[PDB]
């Protein structure tokens, strides 16, 4: 990543074994379920273009789901070179393409130098925006279950139907009432409208 | 989080590998247990709103939770605006709403303007608040039993009902001599007013 | 805690997750036996009264005895005012009381004020002092055995015997002789007086 | 490694433990799986050639792998020779030849001195990249099955098939479609040609 | 312990996590095997008095030998006062005693002083000195075998024999071809005077 | 070790729990495994002698294999005495002899003089270079079975005879093809000379 040294000026630092290792692993655990890209996000702090794509590679399983984040990446890089085109001078900056943003056909040094340049083009934060467009989409795809088919069982405590519900939600990125059993939504029903989650809860407990 | 450098002066450092893990391990550990929040406090110690939204979203379980946590940050970013209303001038810092202060609707370089600014204005620390404010709310309603039916068993240990006692009575935030057992309450009765909790307990061992 | 930075400086830094986690662990591997309190003092270097509250807050069981702690940290902090009695000017140092220098109704920036003085008022060391008198007695109630009762076993190994011995004793806070069995205290009682432990040792291996 | 000091300066540090197990057990889990390269890439981060003959040389098993990475490495050390031709001054740097880039027959001072010259011989990176010519050649190798056997099963999901093409296919370094089993190859040939992989996805799911 | 910062000046330094739990481990997983002894004087590099009472205070169980400890301490501290007696001055430096150097009647403040000054006392250095000499003691107490014991078995490999006979040896701070079996023996026996160990276990292989 | 600071000097740094626990459990878990020997260069990166003594010192199995490196050593130390002879002036360095390099005889600061003068005498060095001699005799030693008897068996897998084979020979320190199984010899011996270990590895997979 680039980090401010302890005198304050902008500097590259290596990625941790630390950082490297908790990435892998939380894939491994987590798959992509919905929690995984702030995991991402925070992990990659500071990150250049060569830092994501180090993350991304280092990831074992799921090709499929990497290869359609691939073609997501090359997608946003493609509009890119739509609104920005570029047309270089000894010892000047060039302007980034797509690909360079996505540090396939750019350099360290490169991105380096774009991010740390007054004005700063922030190709670290471009592509990373990109990446997690990418992501969402999959978490979205591997969602194994409908918000319609989340329904509270006869027996089951509200709060715990209540979790599957928003997981579910949150995966798919008035139907809490509908969904609940005979018993709550008689209890939720008497509420009247206006109700937080906070009472409905409580009620139902 | 924000933190002195070397030198002295309070610049940004990325959130670490070690604090994400720590803060996710202890939610899969002990849930709601009250003792979580001033882990949460500790572990986010200078944290930017970024920062604290970044803990809360890695959370992978309890949605039912997080979600009524978003309705008491809505409500104290609303009681925000309602005392802290805004009307900017070419580069100069604006005035943090309620969703900026939540992280929600500004900038990391924003939250470290206003953070870092002389006065400093804490978005951070007024964040933490209002999340630990919802959090407690939480705990109190995931406390599984009412003080009221801690007693103490025929044979239990005194140590082991007080312990009992006051761990229940942390998450709910003359009771304990009168739901001791009998042969304890005959002993406890017979120290009189004003004893502290040490003579009690040596008192019943 | 308030650490010396590269330059000799006296600041602030944020408790780390290594810290937060090694106190929790301690406390749930080996409860109150006395080896902890020593951890805990070395755990708690350089700590503010806001560390210190952290560290004993995030203990989730135990809550008999956190609630005994609170109790003698409050005849500590009563004894402090009673010594040391207060009646502020603008931007200058108020004086601190018990409850402040507990943590209870003093800031960070106040403590760090305190501790970074010229003359320091070391408040984390004073609070650090009255927790360590409340634990010992928590040490002391909760040592399962008396050392009248730690006598040798007919073919018990002296060593493991003297092992016993001031392991109660270091809890509880000539007799090691008189409860030897029959054959070593032959041995012991022919040394004379004035032996050594190791002299004791030897000769009852 | 050579990194830039608190104040900007390029200095040697030593490989650090965590660097150093984190490379032999991704070896030990992961074996020659394509994902070890980008790991073995971020892992020699700033790496001299001493570094990266170390990671090598920590490594147990595969013996066979890494002689013949070694027979890659001095056919890269042989072209560099017949590229760059050196014919010393004395204080004065030597011209680094296949050998030397290799780490075989320069000191760590002799490469701390290219990688820090201005203009730099950045001799860490020339190496690395010899070597991870060396690892894809061993990753093609090892790769156990060839893409033309990666079919679906009668009842795999799609979403499993796809994994296991792409993860295949990355090792050896339309198909997709034939592969297909029948009942998802009737509904891809009628979605049409230029269908996305996600589309393709979704349509067999 | 006291470290040299970024600018060369030497100041203290908090025990670390890490140095706390690598001593209470090792203790618990080697008790007194001669090689904890080393690890004690690593882990205790640059130590204060107060940071060398830590370490042996951190350890629970083994009290027999901790009284032990005590009382050789004690002695290395009456033979001190015996060639260092002491007869202070406002704002000067007192001249340390065997208890000061034991960290028992000194203050954290008063050993950086000690260890920082010009000449410089070495307190801590001179208080390891004496737990070192007390733990060979107990190393040699806790040794379970004589080295007379110490004899090869009839089909025990050599090496397996010179292991034990080493490891023993150790602890109890010709011999080794008398005490091997009658074979191996005869083999020894023809090699004659001044063999090295590598000859003598390559010829019993 | 010694290390340069953050402004470049050269300056002592206390040996880091890290790196004492990975030398120790790389022992334990590879025994004298020919990798352990660049495992042990790493690890030892900047050290003092002292450094290396304690490593050394730190492990507590194979103490056949510890003595023999002593005597290795002072075979060493001897031969640097015999070159190197000494005949000291107030405040002056003294020159180092052989059992000074080996740490036996010299300070921790001797050590850091003669480590950072100008021109510097590397005893860390040279002391690591004899060390390594030592190891390599220990790890040939120890090597359980000789290059002649690694043979292919009927159905081996070559991949797998070949490891066994370069694994063999590089703890012992044309025949390839005379120890395959008689399928894969008549394959290789078809190849022709000049066919490299890919070409072997590919023709009999």
């Amino acid at each position: 990543p680039i980090v401010q040294n302890l005198q304050g000026q902008m500097v590259h630092q290596c990625i941790s074994p630390g950082t490297l290792n908790a990435w892998v692993k939380v894939v491994e655990e987590k798959a992509f379920s919905p929690e995984v890209i702030p995991m991402f996000s925070a992990l990659s702090c500071g990150a250049t273009p060569q830092d994501l794509n180090t993350m991304l590679n280092t990831v074992g399983g799921h090709q499929a789901a990497m290869q359609m984040l691939k073609e997501t990446i090359n997608e946003e890089a493609a509009e890119w070179d739509r609104l920005h085109p570029v047309h270089i001078a000894p010892g000047q900056m060039r302007e980034p393409r797509g690909s360079d943003i996505a540090g396939t056909t750019s350099t360290l040094q490169e991105q380096i130098g774009w991010m740390t340049h007054n004005p700063p083009i922030p190709v670290g934060e471009i592509y990373k925006r990109w990446i997690i467009l990418g992501l969402n989409k999959i978490v979205r795809m591997y969602s194994p279950t409908s918000i319609l088919d989340i329904r509270q069982g006869p027996k089951e405590p509200f709060r715990d139907y209540v979790d599957r519900f928003y997981k579910t939600l949150r995966a798919e990125q008035t139907l809490l009432v509908q969904n609940a059993n005979p018993d709550c939504k008689t209890i939720l029903k008497a509420l009247g409208p206006g109700a937080t989650l906070e009472e409905m809860m409580t009620a139902c407990q």
